């Protein structure tokens, strides 16, 4: 089925993968240089073996198009993918005045009644962020994240490239260019960002009227990150598609280092024994057609019956 | 043998590949999205089925490890592929009074005996820039080349990041790190550039002391430039691997756009129908260690009995 070139990536790293320890205590078993392809003709590659959150993908991508950088946006959706970048800048100023919370994460996962310690600041940190513009505009702000480095990256004499938007004038005006690329990766501060771009820099393309995307992604958590992923690209196809009139070809996937923590195994190959359903659909409203100001309701997901979620410890 | 990968290629394309029209009056045959893995420890990845001039990239590239945007040094060497970018900006000032050469690559294909025109004005721009030193630091230098971009990307606040050297650091003390990348890709200067980097961004690794690198290419021109391409690279892996005390592993390339110009059809043909030798190998000396300082010399070729060359009219 459509999504079997993830499988079969799991399927390789684990029998492949060379053992790797890293950044973190949890080792993994990685692979460097693959590349998948996806049909997006076939339908959108969203995971039945396995129950992905949809509604989390759009959220975060609305917010990239957007511009956005204001976590502000997500916790007003219920998303919390990017708390903890906010939430750790916030136990760190001379403004908190609360416990510890060193390196936190970890504490939560090694958890003494602590786990609740951190959730309870947390509490406090996402409604202060909702309601206290102040506070919002001044820990809920990341700075440097895909939203900005995508539609706001600045020059050496002051201003500000929104990538994204006019690589889409030249998808329109210009849709054999082959250089169609927008890029996260800024070397002036990456020496001390907290988490560099993963999803480093994609490209466009455009033949027989179908829009085809390639995301080099320099890092990849097979099992929790990568079925996300997938689906914010596949995703992202489709609306710069809708946007330029274009039909809808390829997603080609390329990795640099891809691999599988440790403590993800079972999971994965409990995963692998379970067959695959018809891959869903996707709705784009067909009114709209500047995706900017597109917003939540106007994208939709049809026959996604996956199985079930499989719970697997984040690894830290 | 090990270019069969660069073989299977260009069989791919001729069999699967969309026609294409684009910048250029010369057509092409283009796919999206293809990958190539080279084991380093079976030989220098040069092209047996075809002479592929070993000199010209080895010229090149320290020139690149120099931090080197001034075309002088390929001159000095007999390196002459980069003459046309620097000519041209020579034949557009308030300065150079001479023949017409508008967009001349062109009339030198279909050329009158205006290709002598032409190789007149450049034997004059080629012995002004090696000779007169003033000439030589105005048009000579490309400001806005790999030298730079690799060994001297500017900051905002107006400073140069030497991000090659510094990534070298960080496989020598964080071998490990998933972020070994360095970018040619600059937002800012892309949108005017005459040729931005189609050798895009490239990412190393290091597993069981060995030494790998990845090359995400968005362009890529099969008969002609491919060759080479995989060279500097394959070198490149070499360079950083002997410096940093490591054995050498794959050379992993990735492409965006990769073509055939319609006029390569029958020379990349005849060319598939060519057994290729045992892969050549290559001597680093073993006294040096720190590249940058490397001079030609420190690099040997051994056994490269290629078949010969294949011409070919250049694309334009
Ligand atoms: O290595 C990570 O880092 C972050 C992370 C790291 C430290 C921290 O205190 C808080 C979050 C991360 C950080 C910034 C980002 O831009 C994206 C991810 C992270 C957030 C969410 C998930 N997950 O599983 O959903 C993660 C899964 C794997 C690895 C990381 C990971
Ligand atoms: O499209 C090209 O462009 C350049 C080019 C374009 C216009 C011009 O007047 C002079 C040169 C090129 C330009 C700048 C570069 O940084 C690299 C290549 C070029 C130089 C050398 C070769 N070859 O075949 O050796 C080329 C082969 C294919 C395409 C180009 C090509």
């Amino acid at each position: 089925m459509l999504e079997q070139p993830y499988l079969d990536l799991a399927k390789k790293v684990l029998d492949e993968g060379h053992f790797k320890p890293d950044r973190t205590h949890t080792g993994t078993y990685s692979i460097f240089g693959h590349q998948m392809r996806f049909d997006l003709s076939k339908g959108f590659p969203l995971l039945t073996t396995k129950k992905v959150p949809f509604g989390l993908i759009k959220s975060e991508l609305l917010w990239f198009l957007h511009g956005d950088t204001n976590i502000r946006f997500l916790l007003q959706h219920r998303n919390h993918i990017w708390d903890e970048w906010a939430f750790e800048k916030w136990v760190k100023s001379d403004e908190y005045h609360g416990p510890d919370m060193t390196d936190f994460g970890h504490r939560s996962q090694k958890d003494p009644e602590f786990a609740a310690v951190y959730h309870e600041e947390m509490a406090k940190f996402d409604d202060r962020v909702l309601h206290d513009d102040a506070f919002a505009a001044k820990y809920g702000d990341l700075g440097l994240v895909y939203g900005s480095q995508w539609r706001a990256w600045h020059t050496s004499k002051g201003d500000t490239i929104d990538q994204l938007g006019d690589v889409i004038e030249q998808i329109k005006t210009h849709p054999y260019s082959r250089r169609l690329i927008v890029s996260a990766w800024n070397p002036e501060d990456v020496p001390t960002m907290a988490l560099p771009p993963c999803h480093t820099l994609y490209q466009f393309y455009v033949n027989d009227g179908k829009l085809s995307l390639q995301l080099y992604q320099r890092s990849a958590d097979i099992f929790l990150g990568v079925p996300f992923n997938i689906a914010s690209y596949a995703l992202l196809t489709h609306l710069v598609a809708h946007e330029c009139g274009l039909e809808v070809g390829e997603f080609i996937h390329t990795f640099g280092d891809a691999h599988l923590y440790v403590n993800h195994l079972d999971q994965i190959k409990e995963q692998l024994s379970r067959t695959p359903r018809p891959a869903p659909t996707l709705q784009l409203n067909p009114d709209k057609h500047d995706i900017f100001d597109f917003d939540m309701k106007d994208i939709k997901l049809l026959n996604y019956d996956p199985y079930p979620a499989i719970k697997a410890p984040v690894a830290v």
